[PDB]
């Protein structure tokens, strides 16, 4: 149970990191 | 308790693919 | 342990929603 969840919370959590210096750099882009 | 919070990531797990998915799109479609 | 979890599910479900609003708008911002 707790585990498990730690498992995945750590994974969505790097994904995450990773979506926002992504979404940071689209905003760049397109245009400020 | 647990099974709630296998709810929540539940929950996140989901939104954070249409997220990507979202994002991935937009950076093809944007462009430089 | 459990708090801790707690805690993180946090961060997650608070950048969640800000990362859904800035891709909600890029999305508008073009056109998309």
């Amino acid at each position: 149970r707790m585990k498990q969840l730690e498992d995945k919370v750590e994974e969505l959590l790097s994904k995450q990191y990773h979506l926002e210096n992504e979404v940071a750099r689209l905003k760049k882009l397109v245009g400020e």
